[PDB]
């Protein structure tokens, strides 16, 4: 269960010292990545998020106004052009605000949920890099919610439900939650912090979630909830975060027209559920030990013949699975069936549809799982329908009997 | 008029600001168009048997010096530093494709290798030469690199040519001008070039493509075919390029084991069809004047009521359309039908479905196009089936 080994074995990705902590995604690895994007994208639609794309770099002058510059200048990649310095974004928040500030905003437009698969870059020390876990070039399942103070509880509530919903898909039901409270050096009144910390607390209570405090461990611009998941080895991974921000909107001159017609500053909620797509793929790899659920599998089905006599049955059957939308390959090589099964089992293909003389004559197919189970000879159409159901529902488990 | 900058703001597709010169902020409706365009290309990538990869945002200046590109293009390259090492923010995806190829023992049977990528690229263009989505600093390339044998070239260039006219046809671009670039300075032998310039020439003749030679403007590393498509205003846009590279593979230690077990440096075909995804979206925005084909439209359908009596019938039809894979919104606002229909006609919504008492009673729906054509009250299921076909076929034309 090492993502760096399974990564080389299943030809998912590689990394080089010409680009430290920046992944080269091969075909099969990029297929897992994109299928994860499609999953999150379906949750963005379900939870009523917009999806945007922001530039890779912006003026240092803009990044200076955020108040992150002095603290994290050493971690930020810079580049120059025509006597102007540009930062390579390590965060998507300031870009999301620029999009928000285009056109006059109203109380009617809030809550405004702005998601992005934000390609971010951090100048992290090369010694502290490790595979897909610690990287320089990463992609966040990021979003920023612009809302009123009245709307915070409802929006954090929705973020909490979204976290547990998405984690359940991958079989993560043991979640540790930590609410980080006002730090010694903070912006805003104590009353603002009382309400904000309460808003996160009540939201967790409203979802019947037991949690604990990380005292004074909150950011200077507001308190945060952090979600830690436990894999099948009972190893703790901090992935999810819901962070309140009473600073950045004001800094970058974000405003809307209230119901009383008074120009107000929106509250910003920073939220990431998976956190780093690269790290989460890393975690899933070790979690499943290369046995990715069918919907994530780079190749979901290999249709294979015993002899040359079934070559055209395989081609017709491969075409049907293709048309059904299943990631299917044909193995028509001059090799024994045991060799074919052995090779595709090693590559962790969920299903191997074996076609012999008896399968052709009956219009059926023999299904073998990568675990080595034999489901017997089934009707071709009934099998496709079942594989479609297993993919559509993003099921963790394979076909029974 | 049909300015992509004006339409971009009107339909909330994109914005650009001085804090990021020649860099696009893709808003929700604009990012929807962008992604549908990616899905379209991916459908062609599957059809023409292309694998899809993703490369690093930046690589060491050492690698870009080995390519020979630093020499004359360093002034148009973005550079950053980390731990006393200089890195180049890539203006191209070619070197990164070779690194993926180099990882794994490549044989002659693994050729041809068709490696595609939506390559996030950056070049430091003069700020004065920037305009809209057409000339930018930060762009996205529908790029691919074909690793093939010297003999496989002509066939793999045919596929490329076929793929160009195929993809251009979808958006309704039939007027294409082609140019074969043959230079005083060059790598390798004159016999090599006599076959390389002929591989491109015969491929265009076989396909009955009239082309004009551009003697000199090719490259030292090999010749190129440039494709220029024409919009409804007869404006020229050089979008497609097919470039043969004999240098970069060898210069970046690329090799495959041949049929005779001899280590041969593979030939690299550089191909981009749309070119810049943002520029194409720019051309498309002006071509259609914001009236995007249904399959590209940010919002494809709006379902609306005449009174609060049909509100539930609307919410149900909305769900059935959403379940059918159609981008649909419901308009149950207390506004006159003429107000509603104008707003979605202004937003260039292909289809406006209106639900009156007569529509509810018959299980039907009144269909109006953004062109103002009243198609009348039709069976709900027959409409959804007709809309599905229009989207899944990527039809330029609406229901008449
Ligand atoms: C949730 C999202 O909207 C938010 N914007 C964000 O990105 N956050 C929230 C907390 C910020 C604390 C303060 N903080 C922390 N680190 C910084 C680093 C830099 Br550089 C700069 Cl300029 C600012 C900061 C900064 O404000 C950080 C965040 C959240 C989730 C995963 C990751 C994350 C995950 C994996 C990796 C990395 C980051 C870097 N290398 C990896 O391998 C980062
Ligand atoms: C087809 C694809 O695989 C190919 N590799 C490629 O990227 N090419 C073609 C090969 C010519 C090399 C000459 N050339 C031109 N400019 C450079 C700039 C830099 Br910086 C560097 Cl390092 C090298 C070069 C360089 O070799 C460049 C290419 C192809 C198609 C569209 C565009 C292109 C389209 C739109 C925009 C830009 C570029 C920049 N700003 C825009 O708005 C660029
Ligand atoms: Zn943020
Ligand atoms: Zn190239």
């Amino acid at each position: 269960r090492d993502h760096r080994k399974i990564g080389k074995q299943l030809d998912l990705y590689h990394m080089q010292e010409e680009a430290p902590g920046m992944v080269f995604w091969h075909n099969d690895g990029w297929t897992i990545f994109r299928e994860l994007e499609v999953f999150v994208r379906s949750k963005l639609k379900e939870y009523q998020y917009q999806e945007v794309k922001g530039p890779f770099m912006m003026d240092r002058v803009l990044w200076e106004k955020t108040g992150h510059w002095d603290n994290y200048k050493d971690a930020m990649f810079t580049t120059s052009s025509e006597n102007r310095e540009y930062c390579i974004k390590p965060m998507n928040c300031p870009g999301h605000v620029q999009i928000f500030n285009q056109g006059l905003k109203s109380y009617r437009d809030l809550p405004l949920r702005m998601a992005e698969f934000g390609s971010c870059h951090r100048n992290e020390p090369s010694g502290a890099l490790h595979g897909l876990m610690r990287v320089r070039g990463f992609t966040q399942d990021d979003a920023h919610i612009f809302c009123t103070e009245e709307q915070i509880r409802d929006e954090v509530n929705a973020c909490i439900r979204m976290v547990y919903d998405m984690y359940s898909t991958f079989g993560f039901e043991k979640i540790v939650v930590k609410l980080s409270t006002r730090p010694d050096k903070r912006i805003g009144s104590d009353e603002m912090w009382d309400r904000a910390e309460a808003d996160l607390a009540v939201a967790l209570e409203e979802n019947n979630i037991p949690f604990e405090y990380q005292l004074g461990e909150g950011a200077f611009y507001g308190p945060k909830i952090e979600f830690t998941l436990y894999d099948c080895l009972d190893r703790a991974w901090q992935c999810g975060t819901v962070q309140l921000d009473f600073s950045l909107p004001s800094r970058l001159s974000a405003s809307y027209v209230g119901e009383d017609n008074e120009r107000k500053v929106p509250v910003m909620i920073h939220r990431a559920i998976l956190g780093s797509m690269e790290r989460f793929i890393g975690i899933l790899t070790e979690e499943f030990a290369g046995f990715f659920p069918t919907w994530l599998a780079p190749v979901q089905v290999v249709v294979m013949n015993i002899t040359d006599s079934q070559s055209e049955y395989v081609n017709e059957l491969t075409q049907k699975l293709q048309n059904a939308g299943i990631r299917v390959k044909a193995d028509l090589r001059n090799e024994k069936i045991g060799f074919k099964i052995r090779e595709h089992t090693l590559r962790r293909v969920p299903y191997m549809l074996v076609c012999g003389d008896k399968e052709v004559e009956a219009g059926k197919v023999a299904v073998r799982t990568r675990r080595g189970k034999d489901l017997g000879s089934l009707d071709v159409n009934d099998v496709i329908e079942k594989l479609q159901q297993e993919i559509r529902s993003r099921s963790l488990q394979q076909l029974e009997e």
